[PDB]
């Protein structure tokens, strides 16, 4: 369909190792963004068979959302927070990307992307 598979959110041949920046990443950040009232648009996948955006996936490249970068902290996935940091940054570029500037959803983006800055701002050495 329209839709890519979602995005690997465990790697079974890999260590568990925790960071403190991950740490970080996860019960800082991911779950302040989380809880946001604007999160939910962005708490799984773009579905763009449900919601008819048939170019969605011709003009994203990299598919990415909150729901993903959840179950990949979870999961213990990322090598390190740089990975994590970049998955966010992919989700909020697509959305700027795809979307009108004036639209509900990239205000909503925008208001998520400054608590993001703000906490990676004080992100743990
Ligand atoms: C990340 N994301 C999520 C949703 C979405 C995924 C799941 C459920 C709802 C979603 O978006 C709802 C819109 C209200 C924020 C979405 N939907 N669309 C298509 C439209 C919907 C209507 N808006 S608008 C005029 O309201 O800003 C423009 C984009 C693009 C989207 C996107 O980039």
């Amino acid at each position: 369909s329209m839709n890519p598979p979602p995005p690997e959110t465990s790697n079974p041949n890999k260590p568990k190792r925790q960071t403190n920046q991950l740490q970080y990443l996860l019960r800082v950040v991911l779950k302040t963004l989380w809880k946001h009232q604007f999160a939910w648009p962005f708490q799984q996948p773009v579905d763009a068979v449900k919601l008819n955006l048939p170019d969605y996936y011709k003009i994203i490249k990299t598919p990415m959302d909150m729901g993903t970068i959840k179950k990949r902290l979870e999961n213990n996935y990322y090598w390190n927070a740089q990975e994590c940091i970049q998955d966010f940054n992919t989700m909020f570029t697509n959305c700027y990307i795809y979307n009108k500037p004036g639209d509900d959803i990239v205000l909503m983006a925008e208001a998520l992307e400054k608590l993001f800055l703000q906490k990676i701002n004080e992100l743990p050495t």
